[PDB]
């Protein structure tokens, strides 16, 4: 069939190539409203640190190349503006030369993401990051104006990874947010590191603080509080990029987004949706889910693929929300419902804080693991851990056990690899469940 | 009830404990035959090696302080030699006094665990190690002869451990082994960097080679070859502690270990066994197993501990067999049947060699990662994996998912934590999974 994506990264551009791994035949085209595709989203805070510094790393193809490998046709700077599903086309906009026309298509895929959201002020030295377009131009500012000082808006991951790598690269940031709810994926009260991580630097951070007004490189805070500022980066949220499509068939949620079936179908007949911009269910529980990820982004690129061209008895099985985050020497992961959701539940909690490893062994760091469990019928609800090491290894097995409706109290029959490096002969997920009752 | 158990350290000294938490009014006994309880058998070679100086880590209680704390009984330097099953009592020998007494109880668990094995020369430089007076007269012998060439006999995990830390204290150990087969939980082709590592740092071995006849210092080797030693380490395999049990109605098969039920319950009423000694069979498969390490010690104490005095629906699942030992730079981590029990099931093998994280990020190294499923049903009989970063990870998750019968298939729905420090959207467990098909 010919096949239209629109969105030429995590979503779109996998999706597109998995596709052609199954038919070699279907016409496939992608359109992409910025300037490249295949950009490495994850590696952007990173680059900005020059931590990563081959450009190969930034983005893996251009158009050209992605054509000459897979006989994809990508078309950048090409903005998807309606969706006109009754008759089967999208209307594009080429941005280079301001004129539009429509594109039809046997299956749509639509992996649009978010955008970022941003403060509103007129500032020539604030900066969101999104892609490799706002990379290079962060890059950029700081080259041609000896950026020193860095104000860093918001406490996501996004912005605390951001905050590392101006700390790694020797600039001074600052961190503020609105609110005293950082890092809101973890147990609020387990982040606590990542403020002790700023102290032991001397990195000042203001909670409960924002942006009040902007002249220049002068910034006046809502604490009354007055700052010169050499450059700006908000990480303030972000918005589903749907907007083009509200005037079409599809179902879009109150918040923007698109509810998606276990084969990523829209309610609209050939019309796909996946990554950032689709919502679906958790695996574990019948409660909504909405996980903007990129492992969702990746799997829901095999599942399409299979749908189109492949299995189409592949389906999805819902979300589980594993996530993680580094900051400095610390480790936050967690995976199951939300802190909000648990109110949904009749539930207890129970946690064990232990060496990753062997007590009698050097570089030992204690590990916070906490789980909770569903009072009516034992199952796991929501595990997080925190800690130096180990944190990862821990939170992926409990996705494993979640996967398989282990109950809490089952933890204890968990297996683990022990030698004195590793964990225990009682792992910290063995005493969850001999902790739990 | 009034309850013996033999042995005080992983299994007995661990039971022994468990029964304490959920019984407050039974008489507990502990029979030690040596000095030490509750010693850390997993850490011994790192006290060798000095990584671990603080030998207050090697040893975690003493009996006066089990007895303050837990209120059980520990007897140590007494040796019991001789199990009277049908009066329930033990003959117990007082190896200070060389006198022997009779001890009843109602409950008896047998934890002797293994002793080292001993090629039997007549040498007082040669050393095997299983306790902490073991790593007593080790150090000791170290220090009063300034030993520098030390021969390490064995390539198991144990030795390679003793050989590592040899090497990190100063001296110049060569490893030599009977056969080729070293490390042999893992697969064999997988071992590799093992002899990669000792040829980097220019550590001599040679495997296919023993030890002829001991001259003092002087060692004739079956090769032909001479050469000077000032100490010699054997890790030539273990016996079961069983000779004691053997006049008794308890069932030994014929390597002399015991075969118990999933109650840890020998074929005599009130008499458990667990640790080394026990034998049991495989959770995922039917076959008998043998998995004398730390975990199998820990859980079916804790087994016993709710059967004699908790919930005694608790029973075993039985094992999967997951090892892991760090050999300097690299992890080597296997779950599941061993390589030689493969050829019971019809099979087939995937395996993966990818970053352990993003590849964009610093400090990667290439993890190994190998599946071994049952073709009759997908089902994972096995899985192994060796790196420098992640192996435990992995072998961790694919435990869990053992545990749970899971198929190589479904490896394709793990939800992975996922930034660029820890793994990939699609994980090396995630690719096992896709490469399946
Ligand atoms: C700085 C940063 C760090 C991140 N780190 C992690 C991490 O450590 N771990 C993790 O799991 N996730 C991380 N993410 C999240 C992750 O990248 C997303 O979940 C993933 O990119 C989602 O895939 P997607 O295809 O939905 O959106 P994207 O990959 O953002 O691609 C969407 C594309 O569609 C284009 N588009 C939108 N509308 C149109 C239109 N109308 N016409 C044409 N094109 C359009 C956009 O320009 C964009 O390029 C990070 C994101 C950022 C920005
Ligand atoms: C150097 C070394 C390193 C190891 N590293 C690891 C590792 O990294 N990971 C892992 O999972 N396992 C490791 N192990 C294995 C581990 O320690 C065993 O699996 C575990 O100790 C088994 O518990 P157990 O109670 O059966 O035997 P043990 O812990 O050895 O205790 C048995 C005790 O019973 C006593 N005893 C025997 N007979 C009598 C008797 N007739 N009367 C009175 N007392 C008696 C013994 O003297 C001994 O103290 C290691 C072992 C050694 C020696
Ligand atoms: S924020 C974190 C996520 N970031 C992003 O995803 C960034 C944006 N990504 C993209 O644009 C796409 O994911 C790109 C990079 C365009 C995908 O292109 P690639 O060409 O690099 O990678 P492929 O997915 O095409 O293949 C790479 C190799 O991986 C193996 N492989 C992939 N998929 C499968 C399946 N389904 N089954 C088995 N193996 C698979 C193969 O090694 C493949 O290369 P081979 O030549 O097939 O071996
Ligand atoms: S070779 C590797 C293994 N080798 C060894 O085990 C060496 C010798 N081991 C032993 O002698 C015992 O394992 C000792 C060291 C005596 C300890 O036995 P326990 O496993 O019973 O542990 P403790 O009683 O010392 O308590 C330690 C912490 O763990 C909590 N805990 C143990 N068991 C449970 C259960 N069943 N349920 C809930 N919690 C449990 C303890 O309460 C304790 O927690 P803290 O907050 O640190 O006190
Ligand atoms: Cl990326
Ligand atoms: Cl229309
Ligand atoms: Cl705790
Ligand atoms: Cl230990
Ligand atoms: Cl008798
Ligand atoms: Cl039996
Ligand atoms: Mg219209
Ligand atoms: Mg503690």
């Amino acid at each position: 069939p010919k096949i239209v994506v629109v969105g030429a990264v995590a979503g779109g551009a996998t999706c597109a190539s998995q596709i052609r791994r199954l038919d070699k035949e279907s016409d496939i085209i992608i359109f992409e409203k910025d300037r490249d595709m295949s950009f490495a989203n994850c590696a952007l805070p990173y680059v900005i640190g020059e931590v990563v510094e081959d450009r190969r790393y930034a983005l893996a193809y251009t158009p050209e190349k992605f054509y000459d490998r897979k006989q994809i046709t990508v078309k950048t700077y090409h903005e998807v503006i309606a969706i006109n599903d009754e008759r089967q086309t999208v209307s594009v906009l080429n941005r280079k030369t301001n004129e539009q026309f429509e594109e039809s298509y046997d299956k749509l895929i639509l992996s649009p993401g978010a955008s970022a959201n941003s403060l509103g002020f007129e500032s020539d030295i604030t900066f969101t990051l999104r892609n490799l377009e706002d990379t290079d131009a962060i890059d950029q500012f700081i080259k041609a104006n000896q950026v020193d000082k860095v104000l860093v808006v918001g406490a996501g991951y996004v912005s605390l990874e951001v905050l590392e790598n101006l700390y790694e690269r020797g600039l001074h940031p600052t961190l503020i947010h609105r609110s005293d709810k950082i890092n809101k994926l973890m147990d609020a009260d387990m982040n606590q590191p990542i403020l002790d991580e700023l102290d032991k630097r001397e990195i000042p951070y203001r909670l409960n603080e924002e942006i009040n007004a902007i002249n220049g490189n002068e910034i006046t805070f809502k604490s009354g509080k007055v700052e010169h500022y050499d450059m700006i980066i908000e990480g303030v949220g972000t918005h589903p990029n749907s907007k083009f499509i509200e005037s079409s068939n599809i179902k879009l949620d109150r918040k923007g987004f698109i509810p998606v079936n276990d084969k990523f179908e829209t309610n609209v007949p050939n019309i796909y949706a996946i990554g950032d911009i689709a919502t679906s269910h958790y695996r574990h529980v019948d409660l909504p889910a909405s996980v903007p990820l990129a492992w969702g982004a990746h799997r829901a690129a095999s599942i399409v693929a299979e749908q189109i061209a492949g299995n189409d008895t592949i389906e999805f099985k819902g979300f589980l929300g594993n996530n993680i985050v580094k900051f400095f020497d610390y480790t936050f992961a967690s995976v199951g419902v939300k802190p909000n959701e648990l109110k949904q539940f009749d539930y207890k909690m129970v946690e064990v804080t232990q060496g990753a490893h062997a007590n009698f062994y050097p570089g030992n760091s204690p590990l916070h693991l906490r789980v909770y469990y569903d009072t009516s019928n034992r199952q796991i609800l929501r595990a997080a851990a925190v800690g130096k090491e180990g944190a990862d290894k821990r939170i992926d097995v409990l996705s494993m056990a979640m996967m398989n409706q282990l109950t809490v109290d089952e933890l204890t029959e968990f297996e683990v690899a022990y030698a004195p490096p590793y964990s225990h002969p009682k792992d910290l997920i063995n005493m969850i469940g001999y902790k739990a009752k």
